Parts: structure tokens; sequence; C-alpha cells
């Protein structure tokens, strides 16, 4: 038995709220299940895609904001941004959870609904990819119905990297980075670099001195763990939803994923571990 | 790097798309930030609230075919959807962990620019609050300034709860549930029922002949555990981004969460705790 | 500020306690690093693979137990035994999150300290794997230096695992499971693809069965996501360096993960 | 040198001893539990120590470093409450009585760590006189600055108006909130750019204080639907008595201060 305090606002009429702050009549429309009859289990599937979706737009926005930090030298701001970006890929990762209650014989019910549509064709995790360093131009062919979506992807294809972003951080304070990681062609996915390896092994072995430089290398890697964290999972979903089914998409599925996730973002920052005292 | 595969489809201009059908033009338009300079923690704020509000979505669709099934003694289909169930109020538990991120400096740029906006004001929640039970008519008049969800919270406020769905598919297995459970003013949270204590003692301890039953009975004490828990990490975040002052809501903060806090969905499954044996 | 309530027993002189009952004294005198001087971040090493420990012997336990209820046809207490195993499961596979806060120039203060040894010769997790299925006569050689704990990890070799246990209950109920040493591990069967697709086709009829198929499912993923996790810990810890026992380090790990425990399980799905 | 060997896993392995005759099933769980999160809070406490020297020392990134795996092990003690709820009160029922009045209000390694973050009780020394030299080990820390403590001492090396108190007094007594801390918080929140290493640290300690009133709640919604409102084997009310540390704060003045902040 609860009762309602004094002082609650509820003439509201012509007063900003909570669902009018939050725009929930345009988001709360935007599930529209295909099947005919509605399936059940069709609703399952368009929310646990959509809030991906919505912490993919705050992950985006989180990492840009961390590169600007960078960038200026400011270390401290961009391991905070970094820790919510961290945060951020974590719930990706828990919400697998939920969609490991779809049996493969609920989801027969409606993947034919879907037609040939599919999370590869996520501009927002396409964009992620790319500003983590993974820049496959392949990838833009996927996006010719749409000019501005591959047009804000040319922007990313075409800027330094977040790793690329920390290699020229290290550049200014005197670490023993090429030249060529101020100016270069960045749709180039970076190549690994042996020279970089040197540079790591001191950070990792003055950590009183290279304090800022060693918490930024464990960030990184973090970043990279939890990422591929969400693609072990998702891939281990894949196995249990369709198996070795062809995806949606016209991939191979399950060894299309596992394609990817063979991939390394920041590759000296692994490879200074066999050599690292 | 990894090849682009032969067999993807790459023409989509006529067909079902992954943006057309997830209305991802729509679902991505609606963050609307008020910050004059921008805020950077703006958009946090907004996606925490709205990914919980499509959680809480599909919580309501999920709870509302546990009824249906309760409802048509369909168990196992049943105790399915409650598994779903909780694992959505496991998420919506979890996003706590992103907002703690949120100090209290950063917040007072942009607390300002909500007004009166609360959670309070949250439709769905209280959609579920009812549905579980926790029927409060005082609520409907926070929603006066908007009679369709007033509406449809009468609808919910009408109709038995998850808890009295329970105790009416006990009914028609023979445990011994008071006429009151088939019919009743619905309307009125349900009160607390001495006469039930002896019903639950009797299926936790021959778990043999009340599998079913007992099983259920621990459903929904999980669910019950779990959004107390969402309560839980819901104020801690309270007191460490606005410490004890008033709400954007007119509420007086914590102190008015830690009330629901003490409030008890099911009672008489927690209350049984105190008289039951051994298992037969 | 809280009271003592009068009530709470103070005088425990002569009682069963907390740490009595536990043998605190016992499991608190367990850790013994070997750095000298003592180094930081051993004891995180030793409570990391311990807790585990304690947790991978909670789960040969309900293992055992889910096995028993299955030979019983006990189906709702077997899937309420499979829920805790999860449970396990799922708390061996968070804690990786913690070791995760070991860098691997903290690590190169104290790996040497540990010579040989290796979860490799985790007795216990091997226990577990056998059960599961994944039977390999070649590891019993790696504890011949114990032959008690040899010996024992040699009666789950040759007794069925849980999957052979859920078949032979599949065949008790009418499932065209065929009549067909299970020391070897289990080869893959396409004769039991229409019993699967049975059992998804028509969940109303093989509820028991289908929720069953589903908990092995979901045992088989969470035992994954933990192969996963230590070894995405093991390359940020030691990259690739051979492992202190001798294997290849990520590489040996890696042919674990290719392995399936329950293959006619997730091979069913291209069919459904 | 085996792992078996190196873990000490023959005394770790044979420390389980159910009493319950015939043996109960679910006694494994029970046992089990409390002694993962014993292991879990040796570590804890091994850490809190080193990151009490690293303040001592304004080693900052260090101290950040050992209360980030102090906020990992607090997050795996809370966790862990997920597997004890599949127990059901008729469950244990069936081994309750073999416990006696043995409690987890008897950990000594949690009341380490209580009296370590700062809530500094007296009276619990006496739970423990059958063991002399436990409720020494307890002394020894009831009469040391908690970690809130060397934070404010911390603060006044580094020119924050922090009171003669705190540079020496009586540690014994329970921290006693301190208004004149509040304009201290108010120029470390307002001024993030100037103290952004007092400010972390800040933030640091409402993280490990948030992450143990968590474990508290899902402790005292665990012991709910296990014995609900019966007493405890330990003599307490049970979930009345628990609910009275949840009221209870660790660092007043860091949520105090949400007040005034901005
Ligand atoms: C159980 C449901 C799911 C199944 C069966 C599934 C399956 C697949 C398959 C087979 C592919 C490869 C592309 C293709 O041929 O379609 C793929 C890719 C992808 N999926 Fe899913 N997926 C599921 C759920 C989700 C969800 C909820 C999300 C979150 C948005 C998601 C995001 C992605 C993304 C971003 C890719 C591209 C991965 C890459 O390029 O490496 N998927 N999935
Ligand atoms: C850090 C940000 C938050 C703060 C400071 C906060 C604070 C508050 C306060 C002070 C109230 C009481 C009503 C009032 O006076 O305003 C309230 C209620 C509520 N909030 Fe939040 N909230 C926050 C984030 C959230 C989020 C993200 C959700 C998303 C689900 C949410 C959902 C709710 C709900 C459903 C209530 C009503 C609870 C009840 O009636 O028992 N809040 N919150
Ligand atoms: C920094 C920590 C760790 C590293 C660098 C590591 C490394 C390795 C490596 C390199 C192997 C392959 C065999 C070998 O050559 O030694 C292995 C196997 C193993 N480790 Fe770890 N490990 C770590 C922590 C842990 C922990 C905390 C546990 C918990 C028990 C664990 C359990 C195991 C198990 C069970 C295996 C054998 C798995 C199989 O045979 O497929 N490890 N580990
Ligand atoms: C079924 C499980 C449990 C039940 C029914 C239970 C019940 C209780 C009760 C009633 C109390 C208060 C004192 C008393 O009368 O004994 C208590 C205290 C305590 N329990 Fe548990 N407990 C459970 C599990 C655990 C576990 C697994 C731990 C892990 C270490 C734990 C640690 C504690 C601690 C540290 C206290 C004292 C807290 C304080 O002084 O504020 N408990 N428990
Ligand atoms: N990288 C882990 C642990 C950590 C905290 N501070 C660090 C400083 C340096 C290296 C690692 C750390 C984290 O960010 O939570
Ligand atoms: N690619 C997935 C389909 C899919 C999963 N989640 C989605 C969300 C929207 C559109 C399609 C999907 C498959 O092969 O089945
Ligand atoms: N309630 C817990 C444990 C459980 C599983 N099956 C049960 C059957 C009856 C009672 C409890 C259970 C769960 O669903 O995980
Ligand atoms: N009640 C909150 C305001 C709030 C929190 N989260 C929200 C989401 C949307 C709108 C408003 C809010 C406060 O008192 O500060
Ligand atoms: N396998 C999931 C979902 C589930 C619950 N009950 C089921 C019955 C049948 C199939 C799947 C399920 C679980 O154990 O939570
Ligand atoms: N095998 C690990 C060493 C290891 C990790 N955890 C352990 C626990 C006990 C003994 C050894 C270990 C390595 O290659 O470095
Ligand atoms: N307290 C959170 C967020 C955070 C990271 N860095 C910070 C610096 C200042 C204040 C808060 C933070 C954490 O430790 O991850
Ligand atoms: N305090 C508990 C008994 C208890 C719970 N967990 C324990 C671990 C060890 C010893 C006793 C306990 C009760 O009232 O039932």
């Amino acid at each position: 038995l609860r009762d309602l305090e004094p002082g609650i606002h509820t003439d509201l009429e012509g007063r900003l709220t909570y669902g009018g702050y939050l725009r929930l009549d345009q988001l709360l429309s935007a599930q529209q299940p295909l099947s005919e009859p509605a399936h059940h289990d069709e609703m399952l599937f368009i929310i646990q895609a959509q809030t991906s979706e919505l912490w993919l737009k705050l992950l985006a926005h989180e990492l840009r904001a961390a590169i600007v930090h960078l960038q200026r030298d400011e270390v401290w701001q961009c391991r905070k941004v970094l820790a919510r970006s961290k945060q951020v890929l974590r719930q990706l990762t828990e919400q697998w959870s939920v969609l490991e209650t779809l049996t493969p014989s609920e989801y027969m019910g409606f993947r034919d609904v879907l037609g040939p549509s599919s999370g590869f064709q996520s501009l927002q995790y396409r964009y992620i990819e790319f500003l983590l360093g993974n820049k496959n131009p392949q990838m833009l062919q996927v996006f010719a119905y749409d000019p501005a979506g591959q047009a804000r992807l040319r922007e990313v294809l075409e800027a330094p990297s977040l790793y690329e972003e920390f290699l020229r951080y290290l550049a200014r304070f005197g670490h023993a980075i090429p030249q060529q990681y101020q100016a270069r062609d960045w749709t180039a996915a970076h190549v690994a670099d042996d020279t970089l390896r040197p540079v790591f092994e001191r950070i990792y072995e003055n950590t009183d001195r290279y304090w800022r430089e060693y918490s930024l290398c464990e960030d990184l890697v973090d970043v990279e763990t939890q990422f591929q964290l969400w693609r072990f999972r998702h891939m281990r979903t894949v196995m249990r939803v369709i198996g070795f089914k062809r995806g949606t998409g016209g991939s191979s599925g399950v060894g299309f994923l596992q394609q990817a996730l063979a991939l390394t973002f920041f590759p000296e920052l692994f490879d200074v571990r066999t050599s690292v005292g």
C-alpha cells in the first residue's frame, strides 16, 4: 500500500513530460511485426535488435568523444569516456541471454518474413567497426541504396581510427612512433607494425614512468576483448537458432561470423605479450 | 581483413531492408536532447531510459502471454514465458551499470532542461506494476493529462493480476482457495490472506505431487526478487546522482522510492517461509 | 551506527560456529604463494583458480544428480538440477572479469615460480569434460603422478556421459534411438536427425524432451563461453607464448572451442 | 610442481564436510557458496590494504588500479547470489538444524572489511571471544584509519581544507558525519579539471559503497526467499537486523554533497 506524496506535479498538459522528452509516441510506434497472423516471438526479435541499435548509437557518441579527448592530450577524460564505452559494450554482450530463450522451431515461424534483412546491413555497427579501425571498403557496396550513410562511412574511412589516434598521441609524448602515423592513406586498414613492439615493451616495463600510456593500452585491450565477446555470443546464438544455415543476408552465416572473430583491432598491443618482461 | 563472401545480397532497393523492418529512421530520430550548448551526457541519459522503455514494452507483451497460458492451464508454456520475462528484468537491472558513470556535476549541466519530467510518468512501468498486482488508483490521477493511457491503465486495473491468475489456476486444481478469487473487485489491490498459508505449505512439502504449482511458486518469487533489485539499483543510482534532493517529478525522491521497495507483490509466498517444513 | 540486538548469540566459546562448520582454518590456510619477495598479484592468481575449483566441485555434484534423476525418468527434478548447474557455469564465466585486471608485466613477476603447473592438469575440470561427453583417454597420462585421482578419472571415462543418458531416456519413451565402451567419444549420428526433428516439431507432445534438449544446448553454450573467456584472458596475459603445461597456448585452447559436446542438437537446426 | 599441489587442492577440496545424516543433496551448494565468498573476501582484504598503502604514498593511479580489481571482486560476490536462489525453503529445512547457532555474522573476514571501510562497531569483538587471536586481528583494524580516513588524510597533504582531527585520533570509533567536509567536496566536483585525481577517487569510493550495498541487499533478498521473516541461526531478528546495516552509510559526506553541487 504506497500513498501518493504531496507535491507531485499532476497537471502536466502544457508542460514537458517523460514521454514527451523521450519522444515515446514515435519510439514505441516503431515495432511493426510483419507475421500474418501474429507470432508471439516476433516482438522479441524486434526489441532485441532495436535496443542494440540504441546502444550502438550511444557507443558511437562516446567513441567520437574519446577521440576528441585523445587529440587534445586529455587522458583522464578519455579514459572516463572509455569506461562508459566498455559498460555499453557490456550491456550489448549481456542482452544475448534474452534471445537464448528463442528456440529454432519458434524462429521458423517468422524467419521467412524477414526476407534478405540482416544486421550485416547495420550502418551504425559498420561505423563502429570502421572507427575501431577494421576498415573494409568492400563494405561500402552494401550501402549503395544509401548515399548519406555511405557518405558518413566514407568520412570515418578517411580519418584516423581510434588506435591510430592513440599512436599519434604516443608520438606527441616522445615515443618512437614512425612519421607515417602523422599522415598517410587512412582508408587502408592498419597493418601490423613490428617497429611498435619496442615502444609498447617500454610502456609496460616502466609503468611508473608511463602510467598514462599503460592505462590507455589496458583500456584499448579491454575494448577489444569486450567487442570480441559481443561477436562470440552473437555467433553462439546463431549456432543455436539457425545452426549452420546460410544467413538471411546471403552469407555462409557461422563461418562468415567466425572470420571477424579471427581478426584483431589493436595487433601490436596483443603481440607485445610474447616479449614483454 | 575479411573478404566479402560471394552470396551476399547487396541490392535491396525493392526488398524488405534491415532498416525498414526495424523502422530505424523513426527509432533513431527519437533522440532530441534539449541542452544549449549541447551536453555530452544528455544522450546517455535519453538512451538509458529509451532502452528501458523498449524492455518494459517487451516485458508487458510476455507478461500478457504468461496470463493467457495460466488461464488455459498451459504450465510448461507459462514457465517458458516467465523465463524470458526474468531475463528482460535481468537486463533492465544490469543496465544501471552504465548510468553509474554519470557523476552529479555532469548531471547538473542538463537536469534543468527536463523540467518536471520523471519515470514516475512512465505509462509502461505502471502498466506492469498494476499487472503484477500493485494497483494504486491514485496513479490514474497522475495520468489525467493523457486520457488514452489513463484508459489503458483502467483496463488492467480492472482485470485479475498475474498473482490472482495464479490463484485461479490453483483453484482449478483442487487446492483450497477462497471463492473471492473467482470474482471480486479486481481494482482493490490484493490484501494478504492467511488462509493461503496452508495451501502453499502443502505445495512446498509435497513437491513430487505439486511440482507444477511448486515450480510456478518459485517463478513468481524469482520475478518479485528481480523487480526488487531493479528498484534497489535505480534507488542506489538516485543516491549517487542526486543524493536526497527532491525529484524532478515533485516527490521527495529516495524516501518516496524507498516506500515502493517496502511493498511486496506476492505476500503469501514470502509469508509461507515462516512455517514451511520439510519436503515429504 | 548499528546496535547489537539482545538475543544474538555472542558466547560461542564452545559451540558450532560459521568458521568451524565451513572449516575456514583449513580453507583459509590453503593459499601458499611462492614469490620471494611476495608479489602482490600472486594472491589474485591463487584465489581465482581456487574459487573456480570449488565451483567445479559443486558442478560435478550437481551433474551426477542430474544423471541419477535422468536414469529415473525424473524430468522436473533433472531440469531443476540443470538450472543450478547453469548458474554455477555462469559464475565460472563471470569471474574472468577479475583476472582481466592482471597485466602481462604483472604476471612476468611470478609466472616462473609456477614451474610446469597448468589447469590442463585440473582433475575437476577434466572430470566435467568427461561427464559432458568429451572423453579423451590420453588425458589419464597427465595424472599418473596421482593414481587415486587418475583412477577416479578413469571411472568417469567408462560410464555413459550426461548426453548418453538423455538418449537412453529418450529410448524408454518410444523415441527411435539406435539399439547401439563409453571411454570413446560419442560419434555423431545422422539417424538421430529425425528423432530431434520430431521433438522440435511437436512441442506439445514432446514438451519434456524439448525442454531438456534446450537445457543441454544452454549448458554447452555456457561451457563454450567459459572456454572463450579463459582463452581471451590467455591472449591478454601471455599472448601467444607457449603454455606452462608445455602446450602451444591459445592454439591448443582453440582446438577445444571447435569441439561439440552434443553434435546432433546443433545439427538439427538445419532441418527443423 | 603441479596445479593441484601449487593450489593446495588436497586441503582445499577436503574442507567440505556436510553434517546432515543421511546427507542432504543441497548441503554442498550451501557450503560451497559461503566458502567461495570467504575466498573472495580474503582477496578483497588483500587488495583494500594495498590500496590504503598506495594512498599513504600519494600513489593515486596505483590506488585506482587496485580499487578497480576490488570492485570486480565485490562484483563476483554480488553476482553469486544467483546460484543460492535455486535453494527453496523446504530444501533448506532439510539441513537448517545441523547448523546450530552458526551464522555469517561470525565471518571474521566480512567483519575485517566492514571495519576497513569504516563501519567500526566495538560491540562486534565479543562475537569472537572464542577465537582470541582472530579477535586481536580485528582489534588491529579497529585501531587503524579506515580507507575513508586515509583518503581524507590524502586530501590534507594536497592542500584541501581537511580538519586537524583527521591527522591522528581514536580510530576505534566509526567516523561521524562532518559538515565541514562539504565545501571540500564541492570544490573537487566543481573543478574536475583541477582535481581530476581527487574527483576520480571520490567516485571510486562511491562505486565501492554502492556495490557493497548491493551485496547486502541481494543477501537480504535471499534470506527472504529462503527463511523469510524467521529469526536467524545467529540469534538476530534476521531481515530486520540486516535492513539496519543497509541504512548505514560508509562515506556520508560523499553522498551528502550531491545536495549542493552545481
Ligand atoms: C537469433 C537471431 C540472429 C541470427 C539468427 C543472426 C544471424 C546472423 C547471420 C547468419 C549473420 C551474417 C550476415 C548474414 O548472412 O545475414 C549475421 C550478422 C550480423 N548480425 Fe545477426 N543474427 C541474429 C541477431 C542479431 C541481433 C539481435 C543483432 C544486433 C543488431 C545482430 C547484429 C548483427 C550484425 C551487426 C551482423 C554483422 C556482423 C559482421 O559483419 O561481422 N544480429 N547475423
Ligand atoms: C540517474 C537518473 C535518475 C534519477 C536521478 C532518477 C530519480 C528518480 C526520482 C527522484 C524518482 C521519484 C519521482 C520523482 O519525484 O521524480 C524516480 C522515479 C522513477 N524513475 Fe527514476 N531516476 C533516474 C533514472 C531512471 C531511469 C533510467 C529510469 C528508466 C526506467 C527510471 C525510471 C523510473 C521509474 C519507473 C520511477 C517511478 C518509481 C515508482 O513510482 O516507484 N528512472 N526516479
Ligand atoms: C592468467 C591466467 C591464465 C593463463 C595465462 C592460462 C593459460 C593456459 C594455457 C596456456 C593453457 C593450455 C595448456 C598449457 O600449455 O598450459 C591453459 C589451460 C587451462 N587453464 Fe588456464 N590459464 C589462466 C588462468 C586460468 C584459471 C584462473 C583457470 C581456472 C581453473 C584456468 C583453467 C584452465 C583449464 C581448465 C585449462 C585446460 C583446458 C583444456 O584442456 O582445454 N586457467 N590455460
Ligand atoms: C540460505 C542462505 C542464508 C540465510 C538464510 C542467511 C541468513 C542470515 C541471517 C538471518 C543473518 C543475520 C544474523 C543471524 O541471525 O544469523 C545473516 C547474516 C549474515 N550472512 Fe547470511 N544468510 C545466508 C547466506 C549467506 C552467505 C552465502 C554468506 C556469504 C559469506 C552470508 C554472509 C552473511 C553475513 C556476512 C551476515 C552478517 C551481516 C551483518 O552483520 O550485517 N550469508 N544471514
Ligand atoms: N584496465 C582495467 C584495470 C585498470 C584500472 N586502472 C589501470 C591502470 C593501468 C592498467 C590497468 C588498469 C580497468 O580499466 O578497469
Ligand atoms: N541475419 C539473421 C536475421 C536477423 C536476426 N536479427 C534481425 C533483426 C532484423 C532483421 C533481421 C534479423 C538470420 O540469418 O536469420
Ligand atoms: N526457480 C529457479 C530454480 C528452479 C528450476 N526449476 C524449478 C522447479 C521448482 C522449483 C524451483 C526451480 C529457476 O527457474 O532457475
Ligand atoms: N526524476 C529524475 C529525472 C529523470 C531521470 N531519468 C529520466 C528520464 C527521462 C526524463 C526524466 C528523467 C530526477 O529527479 O532527476
Ligand atoms: N532454455 C531456456 C528457455 C526455456 C524455459 N523453459 C523451456 C521449455 C522448453 C524450451 C525452452 C525453455 C531456459 O531454461 O530458461
Ligand atoms: N598455464 C598458465 C599458468 C596458470 C594460470 N592459472 C594457474 C593456476 C595454477 C597454476 C598455474 C596457472 C600459463 O601458461 O601461464
Ligand atoms: N567511477 C567510474 C567512472 C569513471 C571512470 N573514470 C572516472 C574519472 C572521474 C570520475 C568518474 C570516473 C569508473 O571508475 O569507471
Ligand atoms: N544465518 C543463517 C545460516 C547460514 C546461512 N549461510 C551460512 C553459511 C555457513 C553457516 C551458516 C549459514 C540462517 O539463519 O539460516
